[PDB]
């Protein structure tokens, strides 16, 4: 119960909702004196039983550092847990690839770019399937731009994102979220596109169960069409880790030119 985790709910203040669940702007004063910006998913629970079982979690997520991998700050109680993450002018991966499509938003981002969006994520998620951490929830609208531009995988603690073993049941094994990475890869790729076009949500399972895939985008090169399909496999064991999917990507961007 040494948790070193919680923050006072006075050292905080509330603003604008972001998005909903529920994600407010915040700022937070610090230890050093000075005040941050946050942002505060609020968490809505069922205590009817136990907010505890809860601040596990968040504790071993405080203790993660990566440049790709959002930092929890702590968490604040109103009783309504709160989430306190750093906040991210640049916003979410998924909306930056939509504004990039039209003029006053940012340039058309070159292929480069879009591989470079590809390998944080791939080291986000290789830095916490080392420490056998799921995700459950990738996709390009949970991955964050840093103010440097570096993309970093949040949300971590949806139906065209699930892996088909995840489908029939419910279980997750990391190569349920290798496959997630290989749909936010097509998302990325299409600068957007909503997955599986012409496929209703509740077509999804017998669609995959016929083998049918995401279909390959029309710039995207046979390469990277390969490591994002090689996601997909039927079987998990037949999935690359996100070890294996990192160099791959690594390798291709290097094979390109500036
Ligand atoms: N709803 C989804 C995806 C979006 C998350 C909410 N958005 C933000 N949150 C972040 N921080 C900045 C933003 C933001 O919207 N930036 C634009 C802006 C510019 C300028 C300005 F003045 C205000 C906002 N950190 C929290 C990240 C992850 C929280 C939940 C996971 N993801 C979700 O649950
Ligand atoms: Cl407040
Ligand atoms: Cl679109
Ligand atoms: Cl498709």
């Amino acid at each position: 119960k040494l948790e070193d985790v919680v923050i006072d709910r006075n050292l905080l203040i509330l603003g604008k909702i972001l998005g909903e669940g529920s994600v407010m702007e915040g700022n937070l004063k610090q230890e050093d004196g000075t005040s941050l910006k946050v942002a505060v998913k609020t968490m809505k629970l069922d205590n009817s039983s136990q907010i505890e079982e809860f601040l596990s979690e968040a504790a071993c997520m405080k203790d993660f550092s990566h440049p790709n991998v959002i930092r929890l700050l702590g968490v604040c109680i109103e009783p309504k847990p709160m989430v306190i993450l750093p906040f991210m002018k640049y916003g979410d991966l998924h909306t930056y690839l939509l504004y990039s499509r039209l003029e006053t938003g940012p340039k058309h981002i070159p292929l480069q770019t879009l591989l470079k969006f590809m390998v944080d994520i791939a080291l986000g998620m290789e830095y916490l399937s080392n420490r056998n951490f799921l995700h459950r929830d990738l996709a390009a609208r949970n991955c964050m731009l840093r103010d440097d531009m570096t993309v970093c995988v949040a949300d971590f603690g949806p139906v065209k994102w699930i892996a088909i073993e995840s489908l029939a049941d419910r279980v997750y094994t990391s190569k349920s979220d290798v496959w997630a990475f290989g749909v936010t890869m097509w998302e990325i790729a299409t600068r957007g596109m909503t997955p599986y076009p012409g496929v209703q949500n509740h077509e999804m399972y017998d669609y995959l169960l016929h083998g049918h895939r995401l279909k390959q985008p029309e710039d995207c090169l046979d390469e990277l069409y390969e490591i994002m399909y090689s996601c997909w496999r039927t079987d998990p064991l037949d999935r690359p880790t996100f070890s294996v999917l990192r160099l791959q990507l690594e390798k291709l961007l290097e094979s390109l030119p500036d």
